[PDB]
DNA sequence: AAAA
DNA sequence: TTTT
DNA sequence: AAAA
DNA sequence: TTTT
């Protein structure tokens, strides 16, 4: 199937599948069972802040989740990511809903990958109605206010259950090199996460795949468009 | 057709074309026939760099071409790529040979786009892998000798072929205009070699912004680097 | 004296000094009078956006200047800044008030300098602290106040007061220009808000290039906005 | 006295002061004896790299020096440098000679510090005669073929031993803040050590160091421009 | 995350 | 460097 | 880092 | 908004 590595910013705890029993930050190596999670005090119609960043040095992957004016969130999982991933690699954003539903806004996307040195970066800050250096993928559009809506939301501004939808940079990023000295990446993304119900679901992810990935059929709810089972 | 803008280090003067009756840098517009042109001082066998620069306010396209300890050569040419380029883009260089023949490697390129409605784009090569899938080559364009891009097809010996062609683009399209936009810029930098045995030299280099569906036009070898389909 | 180049945002109109009849942009190269002014609708209490931009081939500085969902304003005048400035400089904006006042709020100031003879330098501020050290302050300038840069003297209220003059130089010098170089560009953004109570403000604001030692020259409130010893 | 956190590239082995007894590179905490070192095999007269990277979230003080065409050398320590260096820092190279001697030519020095956004970046490719967004101490020098050569060389060329000289960018950096989310730096320098003498030293590093610092008096030699004594 |  |  |  |  296709190689995953992501950083789910999970909203909805399913035990059925080892999350923990409250809203949790996770590192994902080609598992929704997240290799490492952190608790996380999600803010229902708040503007908030990811960070994720590595590098070949410390081969550690880390994340830090923010608001205004309250403590963040932080995980750290050590993981050789030329052991995980191809050399070659798309970057995306990906949000599902199941029985739960939320919005899963994004207002900004920044990435960048440095290698030795090559470099390449990219900054969304506005997204257009035709933006043809993403590649949408399910239920996910843009020009919505200048926004990236992930999964699906009513013309009445409601969000919809069992919806899936992700964003891949157009370019693939080369990731990691067999004969290279130092390689690092830093993604940053701002989302808004609304629910008018008392259970919002499923939650948003940053994630590195195959060049060709697709969402795996019935990737909805838990499975947040990343994952075809939940091994 | 394709719509084509291109910076071109023009080594080979064919006059046929409007050409200048020597080695020159131009700006083409939707054409060979370079809207403008400046005397350049190519150096057969030396490391070159040329600079590109754009922005929506002065609406001036200008490049620039060093070698070191010598003298610059510099063009500049007004136009509102908003009424020239579709709004979405592919960046890419171009190199062609034909009757006469010169090693047309590229050592390094950078690109930066910004656009305020800040979006922002940047890339940097300094090394090119032997398969490198954030650029898509077209023709002779190969990657992995010794880390540069070779546009045009060059022997085991680094002995440059007659009647070649080949372009790099990268791989992402490039937002390089908006009506609704305050301020868009760009700027490229690349690093050159052209080498040939004996004082005649062909055919040259392009830095070129195409529709993002853009290929190398049936036969464009030679005075047409590339770029053009015919030399209207 | 001080050599001065600057951008100037000019909320009050001074005929005694050749500034036209409205708020106005414009480029001043060691004088008040700028040497190229273009009408600028100002909106009052509205968070705005300048945008400075100059390169040693075109040797054009341009600036526009914008709000959220209404037409920009821009100026733009050809000068050699290698002829205008010393090499080294310093990078500050500046606002006064005089017998008329306004708030001369900064919420964000990018600067980029690039110098191939590549040398660079890059600073951006999106939120200043109470003690920010890589700023000089000069005159009533301050910070820590909401992670705001406020140039002119604001009471508790943030009610704006009148005969104040402030400034604020990034600390550390920028190569602008080198006689033995291909090419230099520098870019400036910087976000405001001028609010007065009454449909009357002064003085304004501006981006400016210096001299590394450049101080508030003494009197130079109100019209002289903080960069000029007289209005010649 | 100063404060000091720097990345050694030590060529001369000091046993009486802890350094292994091989050309190592180290990092060290207000102390010269390295909290932690790695062989270094240096080669004379070769250009070579060195890349030092931390972040707030990790806490992890890394560097790596490289050559063309052989195996990189790599250090790491945990710190947290809130609890080490004040908010308000200045960035530097420093290097010393003493009864052995070596050139310590820098040919490139860039810096990135990030703080959450707030940027600082430099880069320099090329050093001029009157480089006055450096301030030069001691021996330090530029314009000798656009290279910084921060311990003294003779109009013959020959390195000169009980040399120490620094280079610190002029501005202040903000290094890190107690109501912040996320802050790193980067910095990359490339060196050419050579002597013509069997015996090279003493080495370089990078240095972040209280804004004030200066050379302290007589750390010539195994002291490297960074400290009074040898504790 | 709160009630059965 | 060939062709008018 | 190599010899005493 | 005052002064010619
Ligand atoms: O502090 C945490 C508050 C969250 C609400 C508490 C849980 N409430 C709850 C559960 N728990 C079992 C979860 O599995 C059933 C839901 O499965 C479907 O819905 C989710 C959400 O969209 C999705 O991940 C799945 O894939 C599937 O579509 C209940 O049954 C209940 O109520
Ligand atoms: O013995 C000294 C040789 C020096 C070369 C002289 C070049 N001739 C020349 C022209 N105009 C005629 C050029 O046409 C050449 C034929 O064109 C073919 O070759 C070129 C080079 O690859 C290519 O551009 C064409 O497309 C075609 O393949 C001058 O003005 C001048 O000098
Ligand atoms: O009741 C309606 C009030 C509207 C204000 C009218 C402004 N007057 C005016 C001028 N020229 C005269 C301006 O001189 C004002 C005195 O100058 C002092 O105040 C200003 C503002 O702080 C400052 O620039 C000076 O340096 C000095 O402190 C027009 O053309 C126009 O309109
Ligand atoms: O594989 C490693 C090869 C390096 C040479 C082997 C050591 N040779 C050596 C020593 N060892 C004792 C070191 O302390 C004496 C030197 O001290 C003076 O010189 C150094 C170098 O410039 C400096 O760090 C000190 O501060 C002082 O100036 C010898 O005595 C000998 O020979
Ligand atoms: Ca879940
Ligand atoms: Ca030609
Ligand atoms: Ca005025
Ligand atoms: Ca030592
Ligand atoms: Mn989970
Ligand atoms: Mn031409
Ligand atoms: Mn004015
Ligand atoms: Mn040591």
């Amino acid at each position: 199937a296709d190689t995953i590595v992501a950083v789910e910013l999970d909203t909805y705890p399913n035990t059925d599948i080892g999350d923990p029993s409250y809203p949790h930050i996770g590192i994902d190596i080609k598992s929704v069972r997240s290799k490492k999670t952190a608790k996380w005090n999600m803010q229902n119609g708040k503007v908030g802040t990811a960070h994720i960043i590595y590098n070949s040095v410390d081969k550690r992957l880390s994340a830090v989740v923010s608001y205004p004016n309250a403590d963040s969130a932080t995980v750290s999982y050590d993981v050789d990511l030329d052991n995980v991933l191809p050399e070659w690699v798309r970057v995306g954003l990906s949000a599902s809903t199941g029985l739960y539903k939320e919005t899963n806004t994004i207002l900004s996307w920044s990435f960048t990958s440095k290698l030795k040195t090559n470099a390449l970066h990219f900054m969304f800050n506005q997204f257009s109605k035709d933006q043809k250096d993403l590649i949408l993928q399910g239920d996910a559009t843009t020009g919505t206010d200048g926004n990236l809506e992930l999964t699906r939301v009513s013309s009445n501004g409601s969000p919809q259950g069992s919806s899936v939808g992700r964003a891949l940079f157009y370019a693939p990023v080369h990731i990691w090199e067999s004969s290279a000295v130092v390689a690092s990446f830093e993604a940053t993304f701002t989302f808004l996460i609304k629910s008018p119900d008392s259970h919002p679901a499923d939650g948003i992810a940053f994630f590195i795949s195959n060049i060709d990935s697709s969402i795996p059929s019935g990737s909805t709810g838990r499975l947040l468009g990343l994952f075809p089972d939940a091994n």
